[PDB]
């Protein structure tokens, strides 16, 4: 029926058949192109070796505003959970909402009715050029065991690139140069999931691309987490709005190195990126 805390592509999947109602959205200004308009709703910090999950936050978060400032409205569909859906980095005008540790907002009671609330958001912000020690922990945990042959990619990856930028454009490389399929119905992987889908089947959707990517990150030591919302939308020229549906459900990645801070990246762009462009 919606997102929830936990996610393993199964869940996605689903969202991706239902034609039911996320939100609404109606900007001040232009309509921002259809590649930036990545609805963040929650991230996912915690990897038990079957799906990604969400762990506790807390509230000062170190950012700067820095870049465009994007304003716009949003009329929210009951969740059931208590996350607003929003450009990063967001500022709502609920006082009832926080801007938590993890760069999302939690409001204080699950949105259980229709909700109306005005937002101002910062794509270029600045995020957490130096980081909380919670934070940056965390963000490194894996299982000891499984999925070993992505653990070893891992390691050749980081003895051959020194820089964290480098080494995510690599990995980015490899989904782009290697013949990974992006698809809906894609084959059942095992234990090793992560292994099954980066070495053997190669196929997969969004959240198969989140999920390893952010893996592969961590065991280079790179600090990875997962972020869940929705991507895209559909214009309604009539009434200047745009509508996000359920099937509009999508998975990113975001990585975390001293100075330049929290970066986003969609590996989903490698293999499909007409699917974000349009
Ligand atoms: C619902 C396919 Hg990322």
């Amino acid at each position: 029926t919606g997102l929830s805390e936990s996610m393993a592509p199964g869940d996605i999947a689903e969202l991706g058949r239902s034609a039911e109602l996320a939100f609404r959205v109606r900007f001040e200004g232009a309509l921002p192109p259809r590649e930036q308009l990545y609805w963040r709703a929650l991230t996912m910090e915690r990897f038990d070796g079957r799906r990604w999950a969400q762990a506790p936050q807390w509230s000062a978060l170190h950012w700067q505003k820095r870049g465009p400032e994007l304003r716009y409205d949003v009329i929210m569909q009951p969740s059931s959970q208590p996350w607003l859906f929003a450009l990063d980095v967001a500022q709502t005008d609920q006082t009832d909402t926080r801007l938590m540790s993890d760069f999302h907002l939690q409001r204080r009671q699950p949105v259980e009715q229709r909700l109306f609330y005005r937002v101002s958001s910062w794509p270029q912000a600045l995020r957490e050029s130096s980081i909380d020690p919670r934070t940056r922990w965390r963000n490194l945990q894996l299982p000891m065991h499984g999925n070993p042959r992505a653990r070893a990619l891992a390691d050749e990856l980081r003895q051959a690139h020194a820089q964290p930028q480098a080494l995510v454009a690599a990995l980015l490389q490899r989904f782009n140069h290697e013949p990974f399929a992006y698809t809906l119905k894609p084959p059942a992987t095992g234990a090793d999931g992560v292994d099954d889908f980066l070495f053997d089947t190669r196929s997969g959707f969004c959240a198969h691309y989140a999920g390893a990517m952010a893996f592969v990150l961590r065991a280079a030591g790179i600090p990875a987490r997962v972020v869940a919302g929705y991507q895209g939308g559909e214009l309604n020229p009539a009434g200047n709005y745009l509508l996000v549906h359920q099937f509009d459900a999508h998975a990113w990645v975001e990585y975390w190195q001293p100075e330049q801070g929290w970066l986003s990246v969609d590996p989903t762009y490698q293999v499909a990126p007409e699917r974000i462009e349009q």
